[PDB]
């Protein structure tokens, strides 16, 4: 869907920015600093589910460039592993949000956050 | 969800960039230059449906700034009108995509595109 590889760069940066806002905006709820409204969180996690699927195609074949570390493309199998892990953690977060229990939300949110951190430690520039 | 108003700016720019890629990537299909796969388009329009709801809250009260024209906030009622129009056109595009007919897709895609253009003509900087 990208006329030139730089268009893939701009797309994935935007996808990560959004996806991220939709994860991080729940931090005060998970910590108990903001109230837990099960319906609010269920709706937000549905948006995060959609967004969480979007960056990865724009890091695929022929999208070399941008600021990210080059092992995304030179070790493509290993970037897909970190991706599978993250997308599986998102499914667990959707289940917690759909159940409407804050304890399960806290646990799944931690699971997702650790998988965010893992990929960033390996593949973002230092 | 934004720590400072600049975070709303970065969010809405990203939302518009994505949402836009998901609309514009269908142009070759609408024109007949790429093949029409009803299931492919239905899935893409579901992603566009989600994205199309996201920019507007980040142009709401207290989000003044960025590059956009100031009438977004000084004439907030009139920006919401152009928004209602766009979101209603998106519902028509979802119906066309779910029906799986290229003729209806072409018509609804034109309807959406005109509503994209209208808001940009009024509210983006020149
Ligand atoms: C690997 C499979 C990733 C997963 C899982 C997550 N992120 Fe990530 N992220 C990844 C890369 C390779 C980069 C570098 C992109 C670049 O601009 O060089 C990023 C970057 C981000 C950013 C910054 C984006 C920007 O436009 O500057 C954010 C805000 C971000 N990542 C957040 C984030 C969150 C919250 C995640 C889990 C919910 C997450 N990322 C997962 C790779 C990967
Ligand atoms: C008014 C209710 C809008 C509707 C409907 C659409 N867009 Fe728009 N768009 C709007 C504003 C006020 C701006 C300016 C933002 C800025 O950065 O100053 C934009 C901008 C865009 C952009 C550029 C974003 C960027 O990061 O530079 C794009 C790619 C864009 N708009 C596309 C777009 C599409 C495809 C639309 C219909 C599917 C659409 N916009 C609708 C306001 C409004």
């Amino acid at each position: 869907q990208f006329a030139k590889p730089e268009d893939a760069v701009k797309y994935r940066q935007s996808a990560l920015t959004l996806m991220a806002s939709h994860f991080g905006r729940m931090t005060p709820v998970v910590k108990g600093q903001a109230p837990y409204d099960a319906a609010q969180i269920k709706a937000n996690v549905e948006v995060l589910k959609t967004l969480s699927a979007l960056p990865w195609a724009a890091f695929g074949p022929g999208t070399e460039g941008g600021d990210a570390r080059p092992e995304i493309w030179s070790d493509a199998a290993s970037f897909k592993q970190k991706q599978q892990a993250f997308q599986d953690n998102i499914v667990k977060l959707s289940a917690a949000a759909d159940a409407g229990d804050l304890d399960k939300l806290r646990a799944a949110f931690g699971d997702v956050g650790a998988s965010c951190k893992a990929c960033h430690d390996a593949y973002a520039k230092k």
